């Protein structure tokens, strides 16, 4: 069990102890009387190394080779020539040949060197186009069970994009404007708001615990509840909403918390009653070139304890909403960036100005999702 | 603007035209007077294809390709010479040159070939080398974010995981197993307890599998806990009912092939109602399905047959995971045939899960109860 060689020599007596030496050591020895026939011994099994004469019958070494680099079959070509002939030497190593030596040779060895040699810078290339081979094939196999995944990432991408409300959706002079950029497919992170019966506004911001499929699961209760809660109801506190939303998540719901902020803005007398459940960059309000967060403060816990804050709207007014989206363009420091918003924000045009500069410059995947619910009134 | 050779010729007649001629062309013909300066060209950068004679001041022809090799750098090296001895081009071509020419050839032509002879399949060596490398890199590339949206379904997985109840819950046992094709599964099975006196239970496949199918599942869980949270206790089609109107409320457009049923533990009763594969019951080496017959039609239209339960029982209802088949009818009346063979519950499922694990076409999913 060894490379398998293929030696073809006329004289039966040269041919016959080269042949025993290389068998003896593991190489498959292939014997050929004619240079003829040789030639047909290498068209049906492709050997390794192909050891031969030059001067013999019918076919001569210099042809013997001529085809055998022409049908394509590259395999190393060892010349144990018997002739002393220079021409016959150039040739044979202008057409590519290992290792031309020459009769009569004493060491029987000095063959071994340079038979096992051609081998060698030979079998790498075969390993080389297998390896080029088994790479290109090992990963067009890889892909079409990737691209099973990334369609059927877009399939749950878009099935969101016709969940959250339009804009800049515009009613009775509020803009309700939004832009969400999901790090991946879907985000976690979802906005909603729609009307009741006109007399009523009711909006929000959420922000699932990460980003993911996991987290989007949680997006669609959301709206689902949210929505039916409205064919439900024949009509109080923006509190027991929130409340609605813990008991369901608290129900075997995954177990996953989301970070919310629900309000509800009356159009008559135009008071904001806002119920903060998480501790979320607080909703910044843009009135004459200023800015300030609310005072307020997850439906995981068994205890609803959420509160709301009654509030009044100036004629000018612009409530931002912000998701776990930090740094997205200051940094490196809470408190410093718990602040920074506020003055950033109120520098901005105040929203899409700014925003759309952080959007276009920064397309990057943010760690977590990066959402936010602009409204205005002006 | 081609490639760029090295010439290195003592005759400074003999190698002036050679250069002239080759940079006629667009060669950079790099000359080197003696030819050990030659040695040094090509180390500082590296050159094409080197074509040399042999007697040379210094280092003559045959060391110089010696060494040329050690580096490594196995590149083209032509050896047009006027020295005939065959000891000469022998050793010449051992250290791998490309094409012995020779002296004082006339037609400056039979060099240009023999040059690109060599250009050109070392050209094709390092294209393979490059490829080598940009496939290799650019799979590995790739693997990376492969590894990471796969890890992104997984939390999709884990999440649904802590969604359904626990085996083989035993009270007064339902078993289940569900394997998803892949990653996230529009396959669910859910059955919760009510005031001790009576045990819910339900099954549902989901329009396909994947992402839009597994969505839905999640406003099942809901839907079927939130009537606990809410009722203060009748027909147990109802609930289906109940799915009806939320998920035939502008809800991703799906549909889900149900099988819930109410069961009392005081009276011995099943009050099922399908809305898929019927209900498969085992008792004493024996089956038969019930009687029976969605969520997509505005119309209820759900029925609910009264049945009583015999001391020995196990339903066993099964979703969109088929396959004898060959033969929709025959492969109708098979399950019954096969789960009477198998030990029940984990005679013939335990026995075909672990076979193939490969991932059938939509989600797989069973819920065998059990009573003796």
């Amino acid at each position: 069990v060894s490379a398998t060689l293929l030696i073809i020599d006329d004289d039966e007596v040269v041919r016959e102890s080269l042949a025993a030496y290389l068998e003896d050591s593991n190489f498959k020895v292939l014997q050929a009387l004619n240079g003829l026939q040789g030639l047909q011994i290498f068209e049906s099994e492709q050997p390794d190394l192909v050891i031969c004469d030059l001067r013999m019958p019918q076919i001569d070494g210099l042809e013997l080779i001529r085809r055998i680099r022409q049908t394509a079959s590259e395999t190393p070509i060892i010349v144990l020539s018997g002739a002393g002939v220079m021409s016959d030497a150039v040739e044979a190593l202008r057409l590519g040949a290992a290792d031309y030596l020459i009769k009569p040779l004493e060491d029987l060895a000095v063959l071994e060197h340079s038979v096992r040699r051609a081998l060698d810078r030979a079998y790498l290339r075969v390993e080389n186009q297998r390896y080029r081979d088994k790479l290109e094939a090992a990963n067009r196999e890889l892909q079409a069970s990737l691209n099973l995944l990334q369609e059927d990432q877009n399939a749950g991408r878009q099935v969101q994009m016709n969940m959250l409300p339009v804009t800049p959706w515009s009613i009775e002079g509020l803009e309700f404007s939004h832009r969400i950029i999901p790090s991946l497919y879907l985000s976690g992170d979802f906005v909603d708001y729609f009307r009741v019966d006109e007399r009523r506004v009711a909006f929000y911001l959420a922000d699932v615990s990460g980003h993911g499929a996991s987290s989007a699961f949680v997006t669609v209760l959301l709206k689902f509840m949210t929505t039916r809660l409205l064919y439900e109801s024949r009509r109080f506190k923006p509190s027991e909403v929130l409340a609605h939303i813990n008991r369901g998540l608290i129900n075997t719901k995954l177990g996953k918390h989301v970070t919310m902020l629900g309000g509800v803005i009356d159009l008559e007398k135009n008071s904001l009653t806002y119920s903060i459940g998480g501790h979320l960059p607080l909703p910044v309000l843009f009135v004459e070139g200023q800015a300030g967060y609310l005072e307020g403060r997850v439906g995981l816990f068994d205890d609803a304890t959420y509160d709301d804050r009654v509030m009044e709207l100036p004629p000018s007014f612009s409530l931002s909403l912000f998701s776990d989206g930090i740094l997205d363009v200051g940094a490196t420091l809470k408190e410093k960036e718990a602040s920074l918003p506020e003055q950033v924000a109120a520098a901005g045009g105040t929203l899409d100005g700014l925003r759309q500069v952080f959007g276009l410059a920064n397309l990057a995947e943010m760690p977590d999702d990066i959402a936010l619910l602009v409204l205005s009134r002006n």
